[PDB]
RNA sequence: ACAU
DNA sequence: CGATGT
């Protein structure tokens, strides 16, 4: 109904899909960038939307931070939720970065706790979620 | 269909 | 127009 603005926004952006990936994270009041990932050369927009997300809820967690976080990806809050990344990405010797970094997201959502609502970002009301790249 |  | 996903 209400956007809450005590927030971080994350989102992906990319060169191509599958292509070259990257996600950042902001606070949703102000757009100030919280943290940005240097791009990796092959990977999917949900493997990206999800890497944000679970990067999120470490920045949040290392900074004893309980805002929520907004994603506009109904696909990667899933694959949170489920702890498991159900990516159709082949898996290669190109794509072996992005997976690395997926299996290991996996990997600390199955070691560590967190209570941070994983909120959907409602564009169709609201507009492009603070943290777009302005590609598209 | 919906979400990217 | 193409792609990734539920
Ligand atoms: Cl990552
Ligand atoms: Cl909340
Ligand atoms: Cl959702
Ligand atoms: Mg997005
Ligand atoms: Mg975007
Ligand atoms: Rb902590
Ligand atoms: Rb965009
Ligand atoms: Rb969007
Ligand atoms: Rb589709």
């Amino acid at each position: 109904e209400e956007i809450i603005w005590e927030s971080l926004s994350v989102d992906v952006g990319s060169q191509g899909n599958p292509g070259i990936v990257e996600y950042k994270g902001v606070d949703t009041k102000t757009g100030e960038v919280l943290f940005e990932r240097e791009p990796i050369p092959i990977g999917t927009n949900n493997m990206g939307e999800f890497l944000a997300i679970v990067h999120g809820l470490r920045y949040l967690k290392e900074r004893n931070s309980r805002k929520p976080i907004y994603s506009d990806s109904q696909t990667a809050i899933k694959w949170v939720k489920d702890k498991k990344a159900k990516s159709t990405l082949v898996r290669n010797e190109e794509t072996a970065l992005i997976w690395k970094l997926v299996d290991e997201a996996e990997e600390w959502l199955n070691t560590h706790t967190y209570e941070t609502p994983i909120l959907k970002w409602q564009t169709d009301k609201w507009g492009e979620i603070k943290a777009d790249y302005g590609r598209k």
